[PDB]
Parts: C-alpha cells; structure tokens; sequence
C-alpha cells in the first residue's frame, strides 16, 4: 500500500527541498518521504554513526568528495537495474561529470541531484568607494592581492579578501600554480611541492603578512559569509550555493571567475542521493533519488531558487538561471566550468582533509609555516594511504 522512506540530506537549509517533496508525492500518491536535515559540518559524521549502528536512512545525500569513502564501505544499493528499468530516464541528458560522480567500479551507485562551482563574490560598494576596478576574468593572483590590499581598512574591520585554507580549497589553488595532490593514479601525493609551497603561502600570508583576509581568531564564533553580509569583505571565494543568502545582502554585489596564477583552476563540485544497500523500500527511494536527479519540475524549482544547478543542461531549463540577479554575471559560472579541476576520489578524503586543515590551521594561527604543514600533510597521507 503506502510506504514511507527517510531522505537525510544537508545541502538544502527548506523551501526549494519541501516543494520538490510536495511534487514528488503529489506523483507519487504512495510514496511519503520523511526529511531530515543536519548542517554540513557535522553530516557525514552523522551519517556514518546512523549507518553503522543499523538505522541508514533509506535515501541519503554524498558529495562528490566522500562517495568513494562510501561505495568502497559498501553501504550503497548498485541501481544498475533500477536505472535500466526507469525506461525514460535518460543521463545522455545530464551533465556527464556530474553523474559520473557517483559510478564506481563501473556501476552506478548515486543519482546525481545537482552541481556546483565556487567564484569570487565582491562587495561593489567596497570597490566603488575605494576607487578599485572590479575583479576580471583575466586577474592573476597578484592582481586580487593588489586589491585587496588598497580595499583593506583595518581601523573600520574591513578585510579586502577572504578564501578558505583548506584540503578542499586547496587541491584548486595548488592547480593554480601548476600543482597536484596526487599522482595520476593515486599511489604518491606531491602536495608537498615548491609549486605548492608558493600557492599555500599565497593564501596564508593574506592572513599572516599583508593581513588582508580574516584570521581565525577574527572569525571565532562566525563564517565568512556572515562578515561578507556585515560589509566587512571585499572579495570572497565561496560557492553559488550561497547566492540564495546573499540575495538581501545590504550592498550592491558580483561574481567572477576566480584568478589563477600559472592557470586557471576552479572547483566543480556534485552531490548525489544514495540507496541504503539494506533498505527494504528501495524502489521508493530510487524513486525519489530519480525525481531528485531527472524530474522537471524539480529541476525548475531548484532554477527559480537558485539552489546550485541541476543535473539537466536543457536551455530553457537554465535560462531563467542566467537571468536572475543578483548577481549579474551569472555567465562567470558556466565560465568557469572550462578550467574545472574534479575532487581527488579517495576513500580517506575526510579523513586526510581532517589532518591538513588542523596543519593549515597552525600556519594561520602563528604555530606552523606553510612548508611544515605540506610536509606534515605529505607524511600522513603516504602514513594513511600505504604509499611507496
Ligand atoms: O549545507 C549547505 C551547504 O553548506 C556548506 O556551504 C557553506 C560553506 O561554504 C564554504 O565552504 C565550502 C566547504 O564547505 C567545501 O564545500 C564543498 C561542498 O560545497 C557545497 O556544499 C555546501 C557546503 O560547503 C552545502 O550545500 C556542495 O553542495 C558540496 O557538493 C561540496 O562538497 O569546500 C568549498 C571549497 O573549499 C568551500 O567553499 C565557506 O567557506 C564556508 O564558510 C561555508 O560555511
């Protein structure tokens, strides 16, 4: 008769989410879907506890970066037959980088749910009252460091950059300067590079030097993008996962494509439902999994929310996308999709990540040098990952 299935998901806060569900089961008059959100910091944490203590949801959101760590456990139901029998469900119709995401080891194990990248937002009532051109899409690394600097005002707590320095952000920043993570086929790490050593040191001597980005003591108790909000940042590198936020930001604001310095590098991100490989409502949650993926009308919700993109890459789907401001330059996104450099797929991404920030954390906080934390990094990761 009536089923029930439970969806544990982070990247919606609920709005566009709860009117993709009202959709859903207005289709699916026998399926109920039962949503529980926790905040991204503490989900996958979250996750893998209601996992391995045998209450998995039976749909659940992964990113890009932890699936492998996922698929490899075996948590995940194979949809390989779900997805041959949704006779109409067609992912020659998707962005192919984002449901290739979620296969491993030749089979599908995620329905891609939506894509994203990360830009630099800028403040333009900062840079007008500064007298300082706007970002371009041709800026180097010296070009933001030059304005940030001249939009820094350190007596009214105004910051002229601000970007994580993090694992994740990092993997981009060092393909900037023409540097890697991993080898080609993941048995070295070369994170520990001279390459390296200079893309990290761009980004902790804005915090530690030329005090043009907030520190971590600046931000105890806060996000950037709540500084961003106060008008205390004129640049910052987020993702358009936040555009939804910023639209009643008290100023005027943009987007362009991050600068690079030997070459442009930016994120491309996904997430992806999963099926718990013991749920007895499996058909339910793919079900929904492929509304989530596929459907239409969910897609147009998740446009008109500007709730990162979905799977589908139709125009007319995505024009009303393009359309929408703030912020203007909406075309900085799909621009940026060119120089995208994709996650490392490692299964002990969170777990290596965890080790990096705190290494990279000492350098901002005045414990470390960028060299030491590269080479602590590089030392863990061959330590974790076995490497010869
Ligand atoms: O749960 C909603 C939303 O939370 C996070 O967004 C806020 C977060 O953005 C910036 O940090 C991110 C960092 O978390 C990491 O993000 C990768 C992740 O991005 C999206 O998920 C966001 C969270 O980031 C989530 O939807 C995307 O959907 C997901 O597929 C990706 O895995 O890495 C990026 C790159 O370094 C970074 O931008 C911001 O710095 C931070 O302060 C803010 O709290």
């Amino acid at each position: 008769d009536k089923t029930e299935i439970t969806y544990y998901q982070f990247s919606a806060p609920g709005k566009a989410l709860d009117e993709m569900v009202k959709e859903f089961e207005k289709q699916n008059p026998d399926i109920k879907v039962n949503v529980q959100t926790i905040a991204f910091n503490d989900y996958f944490t979250k996750l893998q506890t209601q996992i391995a203590g045998g209450d998995a949801p039976d749909a659940f959101e992964l990113n890009y970066e932890t699936f492998m760590q996922y698929a490899e456990k075996g948590v995940l139901a194979d949809l390989t037959s779900y997805i041959e029998k949704d006779k109409d469900f067609d992912p020659s119709t998707l962005n192919k980088q984002a449901y290739d995401a979620f296969k491993y080891d030749g089979k599908q194990y995620g329905m891609v749910e939506s894509f994203s990248n990360v830009v630099t937002i800028y403040n333009k009532d900062l840079f007008d009252k500064a007298g300082v051109e706007y970002p371009t899409a041709d800026w180097t690394w010296k070009d933001e460091e030059a304005a940030a600097k001249k939009l820094t005002d350190a007596k009214n707590k105004v910051w002229g950059t601000s970007q994580p320095v993090t694992m994740n952000e990092f993997y981009k920043v060092a393909a900037q300067n023409g540097g890697s993570i991993f080898n080609e086929d993941l048995t070295e790490t070369t994170i520990n590079s001279p390459e390296n050593v200079e893309a990290l040191t761009h980004l902790t001597n804005e915090v530690t030097d030329s005090k043009v980005a907030p520190s971590p003591a600046d931000l105890s108790g806060q996000l950037p993008e709540d500084l961003f909000m106060n008008g205390q940042i004129a640049m910052l590198h987020t993702g358009i996962w936040l555009f939804d936020m910023f639209q009643d930001a008290p100023f005027k604001w943009d987007v362009q494509v991050e600068a690079g310095n030997t070459q442009k590098a930016t994120h491309f991100f996904a997430n992806g439902i999963g099926v718990s490989k013991d749920s007895d409502k499996k058909e339910a949650a793919f079900k929904f999994a492929s509304f989530m993926s596929a459907n239409e009308e969910a897609a147009k919700i998740r446009i008109d929310n500007n709730w990162e993109l979905p799977a589908t890459e139709n125009k007319e789907i995505l024009q009303p996308y393009l359309d929408a401001t703030p912020p203007d330059n909406r075309e900085a996104v799909f621009e940026s999709l060119q120089y995208m450099v994709l996650p490392p797929v490692v299964k002990d991404w969170n777990k290596i990540s965890d080790y990096t920030n705190s290494e990279f954390e000492k350098v901002l906080n005045g414990d470390s040098t960028p060299e030491k934390a590269l080479k602590n990094s590089e030392d863990n990761i061959n330590k974790t990952m076995g490497f010869k």
